[PDB]
């Protein structure tokens, strides 16, 4: 007998974020979100590589669900016929039946529809999770996303002081296993399923071929850069379903970062470098004080150059010579 | 000339651990423990894969220690002459001498007698180190715990409020590198020094084939998995001597964990996963809210669900439909 | 127009630390550093594998360079006609233009001078990174150090006491990527571009075959042994340009430690092991408490032993036998 109001919310892409409230005066109500499970063969890199991606909402990661502390998340979860295995939602944020996956298994041509209380805030991975050694194949395989649940006063900085973001960007990273031929090419496949083994067997030596934010190789750079001004305050969300990650903004810091992603602890300030473990989401954020590119990477640089872990921030605004300056341009030596 | 009360204890078999107090009104005392290394050859996975295991007291991990700050534990090693090679023990709560390997090496047939002034709090690993190539491989082999050391006043949240835990288990991660052979099935050993060339040659490649709990695939699960009761308050201590992991409660969370093991410093709140660095323990707390199956991971996914790294918890209790509920089974979409 | 007075440093190799104050009444000053870099080959085991080498200032790690909060840093920057690639530098504590390294980009026979203004207090890496692949080539060629910037008034424990040291360690900790032959030897080469195809190859894969501080496997052993007295207290700074690290003191703790590296965090205390996240550096301090060797290893203990990561401290003093004895020596079990 919940009679709370209803609100929909219209989901978008990574990494971009649907429109939310920080700080709200809204009480509790029951968020309603759609998720449609894709199975769909993708290309990973610009070499044209393929894999066999299964996905929530047809994009890696799935999408960002945004509530507050006290709502009631309302998932429809859908998985059409055109698909051909079972799957499941698993979200860490919430309590008890397997974070919601012993309650939603459902086959080709069913949907289902689970609540959960978001009694727990900051940010968190939800995956699919079918049994047994189907739960790598298919987290690995891209099916995971994040949810993130504000406290109603928004974010502060454990010392009394309000953090308002200007704009917030979900980072998905994925690691990829695909299999490589006798010759050393990458291997294609028909289905999920002809994959399967080869993958399998290259999951448990436990060393990725790609590794990836947003799906692809080159996903967030050129026309997809991530953006910002000088003077704009820009959290970071990153998750990894899996894998450890180790993000840090190349030229800038992480002013305020979560990087367990819990909002009931302060966060730690002045960051190079953050840790996501395996199995988590974690939050930066960063006011930009100079303008320019920046890359947002893993700094395991082979990851983030070799493998694909790099995304580009392109930031508009004015050069601060006070905070760096080239002195002399390079010249001969005297 | 030390003259303080002595007191025995019983230890017991992970994942149990021996009775002791929280909090206590007790003053100091020499807490005498013995523990008798065993060489043993042994199942680890429901294929039928055996391991030269080295062991303390028979187990993988060894035996939980607990004593309060300030105690000093005095630990008799016992070495039988129905072992083969040289062993000692490092206990990371120690003060000097290499953590006490450097006054405790036994030949087969010896023992030796340490004492110890608990002066750190927090969950500790113990390990063997008897020095060069052979530190990693008897750790590897299963030769390591962990130790225990609680505040007198038991534990708290950083707040001024007492955390007291319903019941404790101890879950100990081992990395386990067994070789192949030309057809790709695993090799058996005659002994320990007979498995060790190959043993050797796998362990620097730095993937291991088999990571569990307890000691073997599915130890913590069926007749064996952990329980408890909806309104328990559960602490779970992890340790892991060589390699990292980062746990999880599936379904749950860690209202309270102490990632780098270490009392004097507060716990983080509302973790969905935790991290244990190689080479040391970490604990975290529970209150279960729903009753039900849980597994408890790392989450690296492939290492929990293909190379052994899950246990469960079956918990009683009634159902609440405000956290969670289906709102509307699998259907037929339309 | 920045009219502060000027300061030159001169750099010590490392282990060691250039002379500085910790609290300080001096104001802001552009300090000036020098780095020339060298590529060379060199021998990185006592087997006499050799490895082509890039380094700064002719070391691996590069000098750890220390600043105080508010300083402004001016580096030049020196590639001499002898090497043959392009170099630059990026700095982590730095703000803008990839940290510097949109800006320090040298040919072969060039110099650049950079000045950054160190607004954000800790130890940070610095690295080259001359762009997409060559980035962490040069890296795990050995061109990564540290830098400190030190609050003006000295480091404290987050509870209003000071933190004072009585000597600094920097630790530098190299992953490297040494290619066997179809024998299994290591591979020879005779320039940094006839390694780089094999190399590049074999650090995709992200197993290094060797870990090593201060360049070479046994740097920090014997002669070069790190050195204390029981009642010192030691600074520990570690740092890991590309892959994770877990430092432990073996016999010893970290007493107060900031894994993040970032003095705007109090330290946590008491710990076993702590985490430095590949990118990142780290600082520990101890207050040794008994005489003797320790060692000073990255705990996973493969590592340590097998692959080159265990330095050595050699401590005067008097043993204290409240916190550590040896009760009854090794004897004939009765
Ligand atoms: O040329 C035959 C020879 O090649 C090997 C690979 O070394 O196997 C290749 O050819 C087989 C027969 O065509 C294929 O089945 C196999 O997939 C392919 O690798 C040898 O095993 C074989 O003797
Ligand atoms: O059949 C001989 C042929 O097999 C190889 C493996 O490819 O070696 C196998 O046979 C050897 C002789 O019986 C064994 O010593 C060895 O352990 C086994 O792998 C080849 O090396 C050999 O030419
Ligand atoms: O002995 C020839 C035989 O050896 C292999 C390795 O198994 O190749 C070796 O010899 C080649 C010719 O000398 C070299 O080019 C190569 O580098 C070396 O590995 C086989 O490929 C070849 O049939
Ligand atoms: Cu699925
Ligand atoms: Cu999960
Ligand atoms: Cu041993
Ligand atoms: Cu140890
Ligand atoms: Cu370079
Ligand atoms: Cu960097």
């Amino acid at each position: 007998d919940l009679k709370l109001p209803r609100q929909k919310v219209e989901l978008v892409a990574p990494p971009f974020v649907h429109a939310h409230e920080q700080a709200t005066k809204q009480g509790p109500k029951i968020v309603e979100f759609k998720l449609t499970i894709e199975e769909k063969k993708v290309v990973i890199d610009e070499k044209g590589t393929t894999f066999q991606a299964m996905t929530f909402n047809g994009s890696m990661p799935g999408p960002l669900m945004v509530v507050h502390e006290g709502d009631y998340v309302e998932t429809t979860l859908v998985n059409p016929a055109t698909n051909t295995m079972p799957h499941n939602i698993d979200f860490h944020s919430a309590t008890g039946a397997l974070g919601g996956g012993a309650l939603t298994l459902i086959n080709p041509g069913e949907q289902v529809v689970l609540r959960w209380k978001a009694t727990k805030t900051g940010v968190f991975v939800y995956h699919c999770a079918p049994g047994g050694p189907m739960i790598p194949w298919h987290v690995v395989s891209g099916m995971n996303g994040a949810v993130m649940v504000l406290p109603r006063d928004g974010l502060n900085d454990g010392k009394g002081h309000a953090l308002k973001y200007d704009k917030v960007y979900y980072v998905g990273e994925q690691d990829m296993y695909v299999p490589r031929d006798e010759k050393g090419n990458f291997k294609s496949y028909d289905s999920p399923g002809e994959a399967f083994t080869d993958t399998e067997e290259m999951m448990k030596k436990l060393i990725p071929s790609h590794v990836v934010f947003n799906g692809k190789v080159g996903a967030l750079t050129g026309k997809n850069a991530l953006t910002a001004n000088v003077g704009e305050n820009v959290l970071i969300v990153h998750s990894q379903a899996n894998r450890d990650s180790r993000p840090h903004l190349i030229g800038g810091h992480g002013d305020y970062v979560w990087e367990t992603g819990k909002f009931g602890n302060a966060p730690e300030v002045g960051l190079e470098t953050w840790f996501i473990r395996g199995g988590s989401a974690g939050a930066a954020m960063y006011k930009f004080m100079q303008p320019g590119i920046y890359a947002y990477v893993t700094h395991n640089l082979i990851e983030a150059a070799d493998l694909g872990a790099t995304a580009h921030f392109k930031v508009e605004g004015k050069w601060n010579d006070d905070l760096m300056t080239q002195v002399k341009a390079p010249a001969e030596i005297p």
